[PDB]
């Protein structure tokens, strides 16, 4: 219902009273998250510039502050000591120049000679509203102040369409590389385009990374290369991916692909996995960004929200949030994702659990529930439930002969993008034990399965009084329930 | 230099781009606090509505978001689990009605039947810009949403001037009371006016609290009654207080007065102390608010900033911050002030200290330094220092025969309200040991002396590279230095 004209009106054409009212409405929503990054107002999308710089972790965010829609985008900035306690540093990059006149689109951050380079796509729209994507390298100093150049680092080559964006800038084997999401103009196929530079001034196009003969959709958004336990891992968003390659149920998937080896000079990838896999088996994860931190870990964080989708909170004039930070690991040829050790510092009021059918009559809105469930069982765990278990988030489990987890949000509250289904299923090994580490925060749930072998992340909109946690049947398990303190 | 017209322009007449730019400028200031409450933009003053409600601590703030000046005021809202980790809930009360058309001035919060009543002064200005102060009772619900009535609870009586504000609403001995700061129309003397109600609907004026025959200045701002270890304690701001009653060096003082007994029905106070005393011996504390929490403690928090004063950060378009929360105690007939136990959770990188002249060559911008210094010594402790100790915050101590502490900020950076002096002195007991617990955060320093017997709080603006901590001479002492994590 918001027209193009309304979405692209400049921030200076909105009044400040409207913005202050929107900040109040977002912060005081009964569906707001209070230990995950969320918008101060309006809509949040893709994580950007995820980095370590000047003694702390940095994270930037795609932002449209005036409503629950993809209006003209800016970067906002947060920092933290520990990947958990974030503090807001305000807007960072505005759509205020010719290069970015219709948005400061997504990008990355790389430390260089005591500064943090912020490489992003300028979403230019010309006199005729034709999109011309520019790749821009801005610079942030040790006081978090940003300067932007007058000229693009990379102009769009003739062989890509208008879709050519989301640069990842990094240093590898003494050279600089940029990975970009690209649509080939002739085939309309999705690719990761590689550029290289010795000096950050002149860029050479090495060409599309060779990901085999099968198409990766019609566009790749938010490509990332991170090294995890010495393996090159791609994390990327192939819009229109053929489900023959990999099943997924969300409108657009967020995949990962582990390589044995990558050669960015020759645009070669040697796959470890025969096929890419879903990063997240849940309902709402997109635009994951990852980076290699100086502690020797690779960290990722996800937009919880999908393009071209709607949510029940739209009428409250704000949208979406982030996942918690995930530390990455490769084990047994698969990507594992772990909560960072600092998130334990939010825990309070520990309860020990042993075989209790009702875990809590009323658990509050922010908790962590960690369970060890025996093999050979079937049943349902209800979270954010009413008393009679008819309205809840359901985790339907079987650890017996047809083992699997089905997460069902149909009865949890109002419908959420129901054209893409109200259930998500994760196969499990027959007759094996099951670990769950479940984080609830307002209208966000993150389920870490079998110590991070799988992660299911989703929005859900339960009535405020629906806080019960219970199994439907007597279940053999041990675990702990903690409240999680508000920090945001 | 900001005219009346500019200060009173409605928030809707500012553009949102200006507000977003101001949020960035405030948050990224190299003088910003990162573990104390600070404005998201513009100017912060008096703490308001300090309370416990709906499972958490609440604090509201006088705010003018558009610059470093006392423009037309609103309340903003923060909450926390622990009086340390605050999260922003946005604007709460706007100057958007006839009752508060020229400001939502200060006030208090009292829980009532599952709601939080917010009692505040409406700063009305009529057709002729004549001030008419109204006392208004607004109501907040369990989702932090506020409704405001159409009519005032208390209209200004004929015997007070236009200065009649800052209501403290509370329940005591089964009745409701309101304490207001008042200027008598005939004498132009400062008073605390007492109102009482059985139902919160009809208010009866009990009259000025009898604080003896000596005048308490020309106006009392921000009056508070809190019960501390069963003593009634007044905390208040008597503008124009005669220094014959008590020495103070700040433009306007923030005093406290312990009573043996108070009778709010008869407007009687029985003093324990012969005279009121300074709450804070430093350079910048004003408008302290306190309340009795359900854990049985009394807690206070202070505006760090003074009316009618200027600061070096004014050119960065933001102003001021809060103190940390202080837990109150009465000991030996004096008010002691203690950090809350939760602030220890910010500590990291502990260093043990024993007699070292140089504590740190470079301590960072956020730390806690706790020292035990032997009796019989004299010297200077330099904080936020250059290498040669010529530019620093100085704590000049003597624990020998003329014992005292002098805090000197003259060489720390640019001048700060120098008409009110660059030193503050606290007498100490001759030939006694000295405890200091010093918190540095950006441009804020809080010095807790002798386990909270005195507190000195000040702004200071050191060069970013001035981070040395050192004694000028060999000094006998033990202590600890911790870094303090950013949370805001
Ligand atoms: O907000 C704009 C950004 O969002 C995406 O469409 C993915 O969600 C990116 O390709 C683009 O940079
Ligand atoms: O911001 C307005 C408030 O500030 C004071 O002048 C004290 O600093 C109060 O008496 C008034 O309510």
């Amino acid at each position: 219902e918001w027209t193009r004209e309304q979405r692209y009106r400049k921030y200076k054409d909105w009044d400040a009273q409207t913005l202050l009212d929107l900040q109040a409405q977002a912060a005081t929503s009964p569906y707001q998250m209070h230990y995950h990054i969320h918008p101060l107002s309006g809509l949040l999308n893709d994580p950007n510039g995820f980095s370590y710089y000047n003694g702390e972790y940095h994270l930037f965010c795609q932002s449209y502050p005036f409503g629950p829609v993809h209006g003209v985008k800016s970067w906002i900035h947060f920092a933290s000591p520990d990947l958990v306690h974030w503090h807001y540093l305000g807007p960072a990059i505005d759509p205020d120049s010719d290069l970015d006149n219709a948005g400061a689109y997504s990008g990355s951050a790389m430390e260089h000679n005591g500064k943090l380079l912020l490489m992003y796509t300028g979403n230019h729209r010309d006199e005729d509203w034709t999109r011309i994507p520019y790749q821009v390298i801005a610079e942030m100093d040790e006081n978090n102040h940003i300067t932007k150049p007058d000229a693009a680092a990379i102009l769009p080559p003739e062989h890509v369409s208008e879709h050519f964006r989301d640069p990842q800038l990094f240093k590898h084997d003494g050279k600089y590389y940029v990975l970009l999401g690209a649509q080939d103009a002739e085939t309309k196929s999705g690719h990761i385009d590689i550029y290289e530079s010795d000096d950050l001034k002149t860029w050479h196009e090495n060409g599309y990374l060779d990901l085999g003969k099968d198409e990766m959709g019609y566009m790749i958004e938010c490509p990332n290369l991170v090294f995890v336990n010495n393996y090159p891992v791609l994390i990327f968003c192939p819009q229109g991916l053929d489900k023959a390659i990999s099943d997924y149920q969300n409108i657009y998937p967020n995949m990962y692909w582990i390589g044995k080896d990558i050669n960015l000079n020759e645009a070669k990838f040697t796959p470890l996995q025969s096929h890419p896999a879903n990063l997240d088996d849940g309902f709402d994860v997109y635009a994951t960004q990852a980076f290699n931190a100086p502690d020797g870990n690779a960290y990722a964080i996800s937009w919880v929200g999908l393009p071209d989708c709607t949510y029940p909170t739209d009428k409250e004039n704000w949208a979406n949030c982030y996942s918690q930070v995930k530390r990455l690991e490769i084990k047994d040829g698969a990507l594992y994702q772990h909560p960072v050790d600092a998130i334990k510092n939010l825990r309070h009021n520990e309860t020990q659990l042993n075989d209790e059918k009702i875990i809590s009559q009323k658990a509050g809105k922010q908790y962590e529930l960690k369970l060890y469930l025996a093999a050979g069982q079937a049943g349902k765990l209800h979270l954010a439930s009413n008393d009679d278990l008819s309205a809840s988030l359901v985790i339907d489990f079987n650890t017996a002969q047809d083992a699997k987890l089905t997460i069902d949000r149909a009865s949890s509250g109002p419908a959420v993008n129901p054209d893409y289904g109200a259930t998500r299923t994760i196969g499990l090994n027959d007759n094996e034990d099951l670990d769950l580490d479940i984080f609830v925060d307002g209208s966000l749930c993150e389920i870490f399965i079998n110590d991070g072998r799988h992660v299911a992340t989703l929005r859900f909109f339960a009535r405020s009084s629906n806080q019960k946690i219970a199994f439907d049947k007597d279940t053999k398990y041990t675990g702990r329930l903690w409240s999680m303190n508000s920090i945001l």
